[PDB]
């Protein structure tokens, strides 16, 4: 590419894998969101929480794709695997699966940052710090808070209703 | 009628029966609404939920009556039977009876649509789709959601209070 | 009822009968209104006059139902008989039937007031005076005025058109 | 056509015929409108009623033409026959001829819908329901109302003046 | 008195007794209100509910006093006995005592009305109907509603908190 400068093939490839990870995450949240929209689950605040995360993850993928092009790398898309579950259980189960998901994304961001540092790619480092690293830390903190409040509330049916009504 | 065109006697008659069904439903909701207004029941959000439905059902009847005249059919009114109950029990009992009621209305709409299709009456089909079919589906979904949340909340007294306060 | 005070069973029952009378009246006006909406009758001002009365009568029933609950009485609904006619003839015929109807309602209000006085129920008396007695007197006066103008106008077709156009 | 999908030659041709019918109708209303503008007829409200219908019918033709192109069909125009009359008599005569005209259009819409259903063309069905079927039913109802009021008014000269002044 | 007309000594005296009853009631509500303001009770919504009633009852006394002067009667004040309790227990206990109190006031209003009717004093009757009778009925209905919801909520501590938070 006429514009490519200091952009390793290793980072280029890892960025493509990270796009797949973010779209997979977006797909997982779409599934979570619509599960809580079922008439036999019916937790609107939980549905909205997860639908908003689906959107955030899709936007993360787009930011990575934009950056890939800015650096002269080439987007390569792969199949997107379906989410790990068809049904997501309680709000507690769902929030637990979500924090596991976010931790996996965070670890992928950290690995990518380590790769960038090894490749001496300061633009990539800045990119990850500016748009991802603190976003993830904040989100994981929030999910941790939610998990603590959910568990505090487990009269489990009553607790699930109240959390959705008064927190989400 | 000078204006009547492609409007079968079968549809005309079924429309009159459907008006009776909708007014009966409106009457049932009036009864439900005032039951929850009793000093010994006292659930204002439940009262309002049912009173609003009484109004919706009456408006459905008026829309059918207007349409009947538009097609050159003739409104024929019949006695309106009183609701199936004098007292409606808990919010749960009431919501259960309401979803049964809505399903019966929905089935009547579906039968009328099938009749219209058999009579090749596309204006009637459009009329039912535009003003009734999706309305019913949405309402039944909402009642299903409510039922799930109500059952989740059954400390039954506490649950009934909280649902009325925080959902209705 | 924990709140019931100075509210006789006789008044409670008569209030329930009066609700039935008001809903019957509302039903009668719904029928009148849609009759004048027929393409072969087509008197929009007459249709609107009666449709508005249907609404007023329904609201009267709701006021009675609200009052019943306020006093600790219990609403009991009964079958609603269909209106006395399927077709209502001329504006004159219709207005004549309407004033007969209103007189019957007025007489029921007067009987209820007499019952309340015999039961020494001053809250009921105030209720009837504030919300019904003068309303009826005013409405009956208006119908009387209309009847006089209608009869004055009977070239009967011309007269019916002009009354609907210039008065209603 | 590169875009044509599920659009039968039968429907394409019937749509072209329907365009001819709508333009013919527009032409008929133009003639009616200007007849009532004659100094020896002079009924401005009748003139305006028919001129507005001429415009509506032309717009119907344009909607059909637009739809034809959207589906990849090809507009084919044919000669437009002149209206059935040069002079249109009374408002009554004119309104009678208009309702006959609208019924013929309505029947053509119904036939086209039946053709679409036989050809399993759901886009065409939606198109007819959304833009034509209820429009026709409403218009025919209105003309029926007018006819009833006109006939009620037949002192025929006086009646024709009053209808034009107070209704149109 | 130069203005006194149709105002019996019996009514005059009963009006003075009723003023004492209303001020006693105001005093009782002042006590209730400040009890719920105690640091070891601490239910702000209950405190406010009763403090507002103290004000309403004082205003009732002033209206009676104004009316007494309007009729040419003479205000005579008597000692005001302290409330029946120093401490008022739970919200439930308090609301129960309040409805007993309101019923006693209502009965006094009814007795006064009966006296007025026996004395053929229509101004007094109008006065009681306009300013007191429906006010009492409404208040008693509300207290009945509250009692039902309170009892529904009795985890008694949790229930008392939730009622104060979500209803009062
Ligand atoms: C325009 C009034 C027509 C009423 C027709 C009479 C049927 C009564 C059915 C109950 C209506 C209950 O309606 S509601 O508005 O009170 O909920
Ligand atoms: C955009 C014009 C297309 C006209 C097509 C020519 C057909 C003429 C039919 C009369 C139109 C009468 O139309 S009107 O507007 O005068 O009432």
């Amino acid at each position: 590419s006429q514009i490519r400068q200091n952009y390793s093939t290793e980072v280029e490839a890892a960025v493509n894998r990270l796009v797949n990870l973010y779209l997979r995450a977006s797909y997982t949240y779409l599934s979570l969101g619509f599960y809580f929209d079922r008439d036999d689950v019916a937790l609107e605040g939980v549905c909205h929480f997860f639908r908003e995360l689906a959107e955030e993850k899709r936007e993360g993928a787009e930011r990575l794709l934009k950056m890939q092009n800015q650096r002269g790398g080439r987007a390569l898309f792969q199949d997107l695997q379906k989410p790990s579950q068809d049904e997501w259980g309680t709000t507690l189960d769902a929030m637990k699966a979500a924090i596991v998901l976010e931790k996996s994304l965070n670890q992928a961001l950290l690995d990518l940052h380590a790769l960038g540092s090894a490749q001496a790619d300061p633009h990539l480092c800045d990119f990850l710090e500016s748009h991802f690293l603190d976003e993830e830390v904040k989100l994981i903190k929030k999910m941790g808070d939610h998990l603590t409040n959910i568990q505090r509330l487990v009269q489990a049916g009553l607790g699930e209703y109240l959390f959705e009504r008064l927190t989400l």
